């Protein structure tokens, strides 16, 4: 691939997703958690050039966060909250980017992956009524 | 035109205005959401208003010709009877306004020349989304 | 005109004033305000080559600041603190100028503008006993 | 070729004007009374120290100016009225040298900014009023 | 054209060495208790190659991962130990040239501030905790 | 003179000293001090090229700093605290390096002076028990 | 000499030492019980001696590795002063943003020189008793 794939990061549950688009990079992404499970449960992804939302997980939260992203705007730190092992979750994330622009969604109590920085292309896990796992993918 | 992500809920009579010189946001201690928004543009006087101005509070930010929006943040109650909360910008000359509250759910808008607005309001401003040119 | 006017701020009472010269701008500006009505009481301004001393409002105030403004000197930041509605009062303002010079005079309690920044050529407003309503004017 | 900021503070005591650029000046002050009492000043090649009001105060700072150095920012705290009184003096260089003499309580100017050639103001028992001189 | 940094902690667990030919780290994992406080596993994954290598056992209720872009140098690094033969390696601190950085375990009896530079492999010795541990740099 | 003189701050007690070397700079400056009496006592200077240690003040406090100075290394910020009066004395040093290091000696609880810059050169003043007066002095 | 020589700062006891041949390394083994420096290590570019002085009985200690091109820009020694004086901790911070922290600075300090560091000098037996830095010019 033209793609750099960062670890996914939490638990083997959930039904498998995948959002990249064939010349596509990521201009909207969205994260629902809960202060009850403190947790991610739903992920929203828009692309450029396409209206489409993509989704995975239940809206179950009682937050969000959506970062939008002009089309020249990469990620210069991105950080991963998790709970490692097969019944592990992704419990939270952090998004800088080369704007100045920053998210925090979810909490932070056990696991952290610092990921690859570049133009956000899409992201890959599983999830159902939580975020299992999460990776984001990169342009080269 | 950039239409950044309408926010809030679906209630509300509908607005579109549309470069911005002057934009006001009222706000309540007594609801914690934006109620008004009042809108100026480069080489024309009239003034584009929405929702009711019942807040206690408003906040004006004034835009040079060459000014732009490099950070905006709008707070808000996601849901069908969604509600915009609060809206942070800030501003190419270090300029920067904070009105309302940011209790429930946050979008990171786009960023560059702000442009115009659209939403709905009613007795609250219900949703809103920025619009930037290119 | 060669100025750009920033809104009026406050209520619809009291003496239309206009403070500007036929190619001047202000090297001096003194604000008074009380603690006991927490609002600006009177204005006072000197320009460049004038010897002139333009004041408004009425100097009834326990406290004052003077802001003396060198020629290539700008306010790159300003912000003015009134009280909306017709019944509306200047409460205090902020100036931030091009040498890290700044000011504060009054009280921030109620509503803010940011204004347009530039270099302060005038003011213009209401005033009796108090300031009514403020609006700067700069040069482009 | 001077640039004169406002005299502030009182009407009162002995007028006094110091010009010759300022090489040294010192501030008396007390907490007692929370004014500038007095104020000497020395000048680049001149060794006379210029003196006014009563060095009465508990306090003193001196600020040692470089010959190539400037104010770039400065406030003078004050009581403002005929029975006006200068109460305070912040003075910062542009070579990151700062001093902070008295007290802050009333009124305060932000002055203009330059190479500090003198001052000027009345004192007898405080500093009554007092305004700064620059070079242009 | 290798800059080896002193390995830190004690002489006990199995020797081991993390190198690629003509291959720097991509992605670096450390596993450790607060029981024990201690590091207890360690993962690195090299550019062009998927396999893992991991060595210690991964016991510990905390771990990090760091991904390192390709031209991404290490800036920054400490690593915590107890220092005598019966040592172990306690904490690790990395800074990054594009501002990243990562924390896992603990700093309470000995530090070594290390080289600096691109991070191309670990060396030391690990059984069911880390016991050492050097960092590997090209230059 | 090719030398520049800070004023002598503190008291009229103790015996005068002066430390120059013709044609030499402190390349060291020793400062002790008590937390009793919060007072400078003694103070020591070495020269370039000399290997004379100057001393004066008697060493009975508790606390000493030393600040060795590089042979292009200028002092750019200098403060000296201190108790007005004839029965006056030196009771705190800081200094800063146009190299970043910077000391810090004794108490700075009465008066303060922010003496001249430059390259140091030499030390005057009076001391017995204590320091009574200290000034700088610089080269041109 | 092509070296500057910091002052030595502590006391007059130990047995003396010196060590030259730039540092690419160096140790310092401190205790809580005593707060002082016990033990010094240092290895030099191109020579896989280990030189040693003091007495390793510090229950902490830290190394700080130096690149070639990497200098001393902040340096602090903390010392209890007089003839029966010890050196009590050592920070140092370098040209890369690199700093290191050992043992303790209850009573006396230098700031030192800076520059490249080239080798160190004092005495030391059980404690280092006095230490001075040596730097390149
Ligand atoms: O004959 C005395 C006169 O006294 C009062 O009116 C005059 C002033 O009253 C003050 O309290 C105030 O209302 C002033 O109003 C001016 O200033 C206000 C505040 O800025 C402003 O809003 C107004 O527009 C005016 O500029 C009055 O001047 C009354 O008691 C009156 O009845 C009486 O005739
Ligand atoms: O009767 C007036 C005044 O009398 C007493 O003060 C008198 C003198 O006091 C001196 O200490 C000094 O204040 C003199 O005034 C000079 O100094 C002050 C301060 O700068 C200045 O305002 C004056 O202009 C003079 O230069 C006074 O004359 C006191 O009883 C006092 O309370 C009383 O009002
Ligand atoms: O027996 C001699 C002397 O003993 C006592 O004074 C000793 C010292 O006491 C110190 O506190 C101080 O007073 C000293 O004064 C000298 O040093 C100070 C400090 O620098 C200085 O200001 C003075 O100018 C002196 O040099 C004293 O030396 C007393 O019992 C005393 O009466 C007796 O002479």
């Amino acid at each position: 691939d033209n793609y750099i794939y960062s670890t996914e990061v939490g638990g083997v549950g959930g039904t498998p997703f995948t959002f990249m688009q064939e010349s596509g990079t990521i201009t909207s992404i969205k994260f629902n958690w809960s202060d009850q499970y403190k947790l991610l449960h739903h992920i929203e992804v828009k692309f450029i050039n396409n209206a489409n939302i993509y989704a995975t997980g239940d809206p179950k939260g009682n937050h969000e966060v959506i970062l939008e992203i002009d089309d020249d705007e990469t990620i210069i730190g991105s950080v991963i909250g998790y709970k490692k092992g097969n019944d592990g979750r992704c419990t939270g994330v952090k998004l800088t980017t080369s704007k100045g622009k920053s998210i925090m969604a979810g909490y932070f109590e056990e696991s952290l992956i610092t990921t690859y920085t570049g133009k956000l292309a899409g992201i890959k896990g599983g999830a159902g009524s939580d975020i299992d796992r999460l990776g984001l993918i990169f342009l080269k």
